[PDB]
C-alpha cells in the first residue's frame, strides 16, 4: 500500500482535503525517509512537507497520523544539521515537547527520540530544547518507583535524550538544567541494562567535561563510586565512557582526583594500561598522567599499587600516541614526586625506554622527556649521583641521542639539549 510512492504522490496525498489519505501519505513518506540507502530527506524537505508534518502532530483527533508524521521528522531531524533546522524551524520544538505527555506510548517515545537528535545536533539547539521546557516532561516518564517496569526500549531511548541534553560545550549546557537532570542520570547509573549504564556513562562523561565547578557539581552527587564500578566492566561500551568520566574528573582538584582514588580507581589500571583495545590503553595512560600531576601522597599512591612498572611498559611498547601520554605521566612524576619517589622510577628501569623516544620525529614528545631528564638529574643532584645516572644513560645510547638532539630544528630542544650535555657529560 505505501512502500515506494513516490515524492510527488505523497505530495498529492498530503495536500488532499482528506484525513485517512493524507494519514496514507505520511506513512508513505515515513517509509521513504526510513530505506537504509540514501533516503530522500532533501526532497521531502524541497517538496514543502515539513510544515505539513508538524500541523500533524497537533491532531490529537488522529493518533495514528500524529505516530507516523513524528517517525518522518524524526528520520529528517537524525541527518545533518541543515536538515535539523529545517525540522527545528518548522516549528517541531513545542508540538514535539505536546507529545511527551501522549496516552500513546508509540507516539511519546517517538517524540523523545525527535528532541534527542534535535538537541544532540548542537549547542544551540540544545538551549533551545531546553528553553521550550522539555525537561521536566522528560524526567516525569521516568518518574516510576523502580525502573525495570519500564518497556527496555522506552528507557534506553530517554537515556539517550537526556545524555544529548547534556552533551556539547561553547556553551556547556545551562547550571540550572544540569541540577535538574543530575539526580535521574544517578539513578539510571544504577540500572541494570548495559546500553542505559553506556548512555549514563557518556552523559556523565559531558558533564565532568569541564572546569572543576562543573566536575564538583558531579562529584558531590557521589557518582565517583558507581563510575569506578562500571569502569571494571566487561563491556566496552561501558567502559569508555566510564574511563573519559574518570579521566576528566581527575584534570580537576587534588580533592576531586583523591576521590577517584578511594573509591580504588587505581586497581582497574593494571588491565587498563594493558588493554587491547587502542583508545581504552591511550585514555588510561591519560588519566594516570593527570594523576601524577598531583601532589605527592597521590604520586605514592600510584607506586603503592604497583603501577610504575605499568607506565614503564607502555613507555616501552604502546601506539605512539599513547606513549606520549605515557611521557607526560612520567614528566609529571618527576617534576612533582619526591627524591624516593624518583629514585624508585629509575629502579624501574624508566631510562632506557625514556631515550628510545628520543628518536621521535615529534617535538613536543622529545622535549618533555628532556623536561623528565632534567627533572631526574635534579633529584640525582641532591644525592650526589649525577654520575650515575650519566653512566647510565651512556650506557643504554641515551647520550648518543642527545647528543644529536643539539643539531635539531628547536631552539628549546637544542637549548636543553646542550644544558644537559655540558652540565652532566663531561
Ligand atoms: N594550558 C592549556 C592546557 C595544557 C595541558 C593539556 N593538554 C591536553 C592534551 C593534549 C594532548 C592530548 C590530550 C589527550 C589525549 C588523549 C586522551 N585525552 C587527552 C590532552 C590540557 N589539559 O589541555
Ligand atoms: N598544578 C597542577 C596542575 C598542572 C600540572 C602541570 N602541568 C602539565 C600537565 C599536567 C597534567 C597533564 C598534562 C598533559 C599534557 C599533555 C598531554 N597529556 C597530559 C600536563 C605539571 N607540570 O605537573
Amino acid at each position: 500500500g505505501t512502500v515506494n510512492w513516490s515524492v510527488e504522490d505523497i505530495v498529492k496525498g498530503i495536500n488532499s482535503n482528506n484525513l485517512e489519505s493524507q494519514l496514507q501519505a505520511t506513512q508513505a513518506a515515513r517509509k521513504l525517509l526510513s530505506r537504509e540507502k540514501q533516503p530522500p530527506i532533501d526532497n521531502i524537505i524541497r517538496a514543502g512537507l515539513i510544515p505539513k508534518f508538524v500541523s500533524f502532530l497537533g491532531k490529537t483527533d488522529c493518533s495514528p497520523i500524529q505516530f507516523e508524521s513524528a517517525w518522518a521528522l524524526t528520520n529528517i531531524a537524525s541527518g545533518t544539521s541543515e536538515q535539523t533546522k529545517a525540522v527545528v524551524d518548522g516549528g517541531a520544538i513545542p508540538a514535539f515537547i505536546s507529545l511527551l505527555a501522549s496516552p500513546h506510548a508509540h507516539i511519546s517515545e517517538q517524540a523523545v527520540w525527535a528532541l534527542g537528535n534535535i538537541a544532540g545536533d548542537g549547542s544551540a539547539f540544545r538551549d533551545l530544547v531546553i528553553k521550550h521546557g522539555a525537561i521536566d516532561p522528560l524526567l516525569a516518564l521516568l518518574a516510576v518507583p523502580d525502573l525495570s517496569t519500564l518497556a527496555c526500549g522506552y528507557l534506553r531511548n530517554l537515556t539517550w535524550t537526556l545524555s544529548n541534553l547534556c552533551r556539547n560545550k561553547n556553551p556547556a549546557p545551562p547550571l540550572d538544567a544540569v541540577e535538574q537532570i543530575l539526580p535521574t542520570l544517578v539513578r539510571l547509573l544504577h540500572h541494570n541494562d548495559p546500553e542505559v549504564l553506556a548512555d549514563s556513562c557518556w552523559a556523565i562523561s559531558y558533564l565532568t567535561d569541564g572546569p572543576n565547578e562543573r566536575i564538583e557539581m558531579v562529584v558531590k552527587k557521589g557518582v565517583v563510586p558507581q563510575l569506578v564500578k562500571l569502569l571494571g566492566a566487561t563491556e566496552l561500551p561501558i567502559v569508555t565512557p566510564a574511563l573519559r568520566a574518570i579521566g576528566n574528573i581527575v584534570t580537576g582538584t587534588d580533592e576531586q582526583t583523591q576521590k577517584v582514588i578511594d573509591a580504588g580507581a587505581l586497581a582497574v589500571f593494571p588491565s587498563l594500561l594493558t588493554n587491547p583495545k587502542t583508545n581504552i590503553q591511550k585514555e588510561a595512560t591519560w588519566t594516570m598522567s593527570n594523576i601524577t600531576a598531583g601532589r605527592q601522597d597521590q604520586i605514592q599512591q600510584v607506586v603503592n599499587h604497583g603501577l610504575v612498572p605499568f607506565l614503564v611498559g607502555v613507555l616501552s611498547k604502546a601506539d605512539f600516541k599513547t606513549q606520549k601520554e605515557a611521557a607526560w605521566a612520567i614528566t609529571n612524576y618527576t617534576s612533582g614526586g619526591t627524591v624516593e619517589q624518583i629514585v624508585y622510577l629509575v629502579h624501574c628501569g624508566i631510562i632506557e625506554p625514556l631515550m628510545n623516544l628520543l628518536s621521535a620525529k615529534d617535538t613536543k614528545i622529545i622535549q618533555v622527556i628532556l623536561d623528565a631528564i632534567s627533572n631526574i638529574f635534579q633529584a640525582a643532584e641532591k644525592l650526589g649521583e649525577t654520575e650515575k645516572l650519566s653512566i647510565m644513560i651512556e650506557e643504554c645510547g641515551g647520550l648518543d641521542k642527545i647528543e644529536a638532539l643539539q643539531r635539531h630544528e628547536n631552539e628549546s630542544v637544542y637549548k636543553a639539549s646542550l644544558n644537559l650535555i655540558e652540565k652532566y657529560f663531561s
